[PDB]
């Protein structure tokens, strides 16, 4: 089997993307958030707490005639953001794209904290990170992709990000229509969870190429690219005025500006992040100051390709029996 559904930016900034998925008989949709740095299917729902929803579309798992409790079981997620959930867990079907997986668990949120509750877009999470992440207790739980694995023609899954655009998420097969030259292939560690692999160096517009290992997650939940604080200060020394603000919490640029591209390293490969994919613009309404898009990883413990690095390529997500990572151009 295979899947193939296309996925949305939620504003104009690509702050995250929404994918739709068919959940329950008959199906209700939601618009979940695909994140590769967590292993939780979880949506608002009919059980969440009335003050914290505002504007999502709940599952209500009364009106599906295959909903069951899970009797017992519980979860609870923090994420790296500071943002939270937790409730209750059903079994039920779940669909993306054509791909259906029966008894898939559903984790029904009790409670959400207030970034969720403020983004009215976001109709939950599709965790598609490790199983051994997940949060259920006392029985952990499988990733969607987890499930759908043995079933699929070939145990993968990509993700086509748009700038400023829709892209898509297929599962069980490669569209080698949706990329340019071949796709590149690198190690991942398993060992915390994460897709974890090693970036072969980085370069700041026509700058000459670094070669130096960078360790990091690719995580299509998370908007930005966090980096070593010696890479990001290199970016950013190539653009006039730009500095590091305490005060808003980054890397800040005059929005006058024109940002040179990122290159990042995959093997022997590269992949060019465009400078414009780099502005996240005012940081305010009507301010002329620009929070930056690529950002130190100095306290995060662990550097992130986000959105904005995985955006400039097509990205595998291999799952076979020794998984792996493919970038490609596109």
């Amino acid at each position: 089997s295979t899947g193939s559904a296309t996925t949305t930016p939620i504003d104009s900034l690509d702050d995250a993307y929404i994918t739709p998925v068919q959940i329950g008989t008959p199906a209700q949709t939601l618009n979940l958030d695909f994140d590769t740095g967590s292993s939780d299917l979880w949506v608002f729902s009919s059980e969440t707490t009335a003050s914290e929803v505002d504007g999502q579309t709940i599952y209500t798992p009364s009106k599906s005639t295959t909903a069951k409790l899970l009797s017992g079981a519980t979860w609870s997620i923090s994420y790296g953001d500071g943002s939270s959930s937790s409730g209750d867990v059903y079994t039920d079907t779940v669909s993306v794209g054509g791909l259906t997986v029966t008894g898939q668990a559903v984790e029904s949120a009790k409670k959400v904290s207030s970034s969720f509750t403020e983004d009215s877009t976001i109709d939950g999470l599709l965790g598609l990170a490790f199983s051994t992440l997940n949060t259920v207790s006392p029985t952990q739980q499988k990733t969607f992709f987890d499930n759908a694995k043995a079933s699929l023609d070939s145990p993968v899954f990509t993700a086509d990000l748009g700038y400023h655009a829709p892209g898509t998420y297929n599962f069980g097969f490669i569209d080698t229509t949706a990329y340019t030259g071949s796709i590149t292939y690198t190690a991942v560690s398993t060992k915390q969870g994460f897709w974890e692999w090693t970036s072969t160096g980085y370069a700041v517009g026509s700058g000459t190429f670094k070669s130096t290992s960078i360790d990091g997650i690719a995580d299509t939940g998370t908007t930005l690219l966090y980096l070593p604080a010696t890479v990001v200060s290199a970016y950013w020394a190539q653009v006039s005025g730009a500095k590091s603000s305490s005060s808003v919490g980054g890397y800040v640029f005059p929005c006058s500006a024109t940002l040179p591209s990122f290159t990042f390293g995959v093997g022997s490969a590269r992949i060019v992040i465009p400078g414009d994919y780099i502005d996240f613009g005012p940081i305010s309404t009507g301010s002329s100051s620009c929070f930056g898009g690529i950002q130190s990883s100095a306290g995060i413990g662990i550097n992130i390709f986000g959105d904005v690095a995985l955006k400039a390529a097509f990205v595998v997500f291999n799952g076979a029996t020794t998984p792996t990572l493919g970038f490609a151009s596109k």
